[PDB]
């Protein structure tokens, strides 16, 4: 093992490369390989062969940044603590030109919960599954654009439970930006509506960054239900989004070799462009906002004051929660990296409302701090840009469209107002506004909306 959770983690990666190799070195036929014997022969087999066949494991782990991150939950980790016991910790720190995992974070401490956080637990993205399932590829297929509006007006779910966003019920129109940085529900739940309308193939999407949901078919899948996820998968998301739209996959183990040269095995590259860059940075744009808006994570505010010149990189992100406050995700991107985070109790009982927006903020904000004091130049201090292939147009602020005549209930009605840039990443750009002008809305919503455009 080259450069306790760690030497688990590396082992457990390393002994699966090895079952392969060992099998495939003695031909067994993939039929004789889906014998449940013979699987526990050779997975035995592999964990003899390093236990004592002197090959040289070559990881991905920056030692002194692990390390930093090693000492920053030992000492930083109570501030999770919010009232609600123990709380539970998990974080891996990404390269998003490679998909190399240069450091991470598996729990409060081994010693006394040897579960792996990072790695091996999986639970709900919560709200944090939106960018991707979402707003990202409405965007990428042109149905929308960075100031479209959608709506927030109260509506409920098949069963007639209405839509919740903690206590409220929603509110009105709101453009995506406000959508996002406050992570109202209503918005997510009609854009996903409308993907499924529109026959998008969503789960073409999600496999590629390999994400793998069983059911697509649920109302509140854009809120991360149906959906679970380990940390080192789901930074693998937000690494798409922030290296331009490719995908590289997440990986530990770059090569084994045994001690003679021989390669046993070693990590291929197959980058894959997921979304197109003008949707990936129109994305990073509007994440960019979601933490400098400051509503649903203290984050900037915590990194500020702790190290106001790493604060002053491109940083973008987006938390993740729901209702239910079992799953608090914070996730983080500058050009170079990107470190997801999660925390919540093992057994999945509630945590305070606030411990997304104060606790993890703060906690992670140390956990940057201590990332970069390691490696002075890991963050970079290179810019997110909206590529040159992203389509803007003037738009009202109002309806988010184009400027034009519609039809309100009678009487042809020449819709004028504010403008502003909305950018796009189709060919056509915005088209001229509709009278269903915003994602979702029903009648009734509409009647009062238009009534204040026009008022
Ligand atoms: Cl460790």
């Amino acid at each position: 093992i080259t450069y306790d959770y760690l030497y688990f983690t590396t082992l457990a990666e390393a002994q699966e490369r090895m079952y392969d190799y060992l099998a495939q070195r003695d031909n067994v036929s993939a039929k004789e390989l889906k014998n449940e014997a013979t699987q526990k022969f050779y997975r035995d087999l592999a964990a003899k062969e390093i236990e004592n066949g002197g090959y040289k494991i070559t990881t991905t782990i920056d030692q002194k940044i692990h390390s930093a991150m090693q000492s920053a939950v030992a000492d930083y980790g109570y501030l999770l603590d919010d009232g609600t016991g123990r709380v539970e910790v998990g974080n891996v720190l990404m390269d998003n030109q490679t998909g190399a995992i240069l450091g991470f974070v598996g729990g409060r401490n081994y010693q006394e919960n040897q579960n792996n956080h990072a790695f091996d637990t999986k639970r709900s993205p919560a709200s944090t599954t939106k960018p991707l399932l979402a707003y990202g590829i409405a965007i990428d297929q042109g149905l929308m654009g960075s100031e479209t509006i959608l709506s927030n007006y109260p509506t409920n779910f098949a069963n007639g439970n209405p839509i919740m966003y903690a206590n409220s019920k929603g509110t009105g129109m709101m453009t995506l930006g406000e959508a996002l940085n406050y992570s109202w529900n209503i918005p997510a739940y009609w854009t996903y509506r409308m993907l499924r309308e529109n026959g998008v193939d969503v789960k073409g999407y999600m496999e590629k960054m390999g994400y793998e949901i069983p059911e697509y078919g649920i109302e509140s899948l854009p809120m991360g239900g149906g959906i679970e996820v380990t940390v080192a998968q789901h930074t693998n998301g937000y690494q798409t989004l922030a290296n331009n739209g490719v995908y590289h996959q997440k990986h530990v183990i770059s090569k084994i070799e045994a001690a003679d040269g021989r390669v046993v095995y070693e990590y291929q590259d197959k980058p894959v462009q997921v979304y197109s860059k003008a949707t990936a940075t129109i994305m990073q744009g509007l994440l960019r906002e979601v933490l400098s808006s400051r509503v649903t994570t203290t984050f900037k505010s915590n990194l500020t004051s702790l190290n106001p010149t790493l604060a002053n990189a491109d940083w973008i992100g987006k938390t993740g929660t729901t209702n239910q406050d079992e799953n608090m995700w914070l996730m983080l991107s500058t050009p170079r990296l990107t470190l997801g985070g999660w925390i919540g109790h093992d057994d999945n009982h509630s945590l305070s409302q606030q411990a997304g927006y104060s606790n993890n903020s703060n906690y992670m904000a140390h956990l940057v701090n201590a990332i970069q004091q390691a490696s002075p130049s890991i963050w970079g201090n290179e810019r997110f840009a909206l590529d040159p292939s992203v389509v803007k147009s003037e738009v009202l602020k109002s309806t988010g469209q184009k400027p034009g005549k519609v039809s309100v209930e009678g009487k042809e009605v020449e819709v004028t107002g504010s403008t502003v840039t909305s950018y796009w990443a189709n060919k056509s750009g915005a088209p001229a506004t509709s009278y269903r002008f915003a994602i979702g809305g029903s009648d009734a919503d509409y009647q009062n909306a238009w009534s204040s455009i026009v008022g």
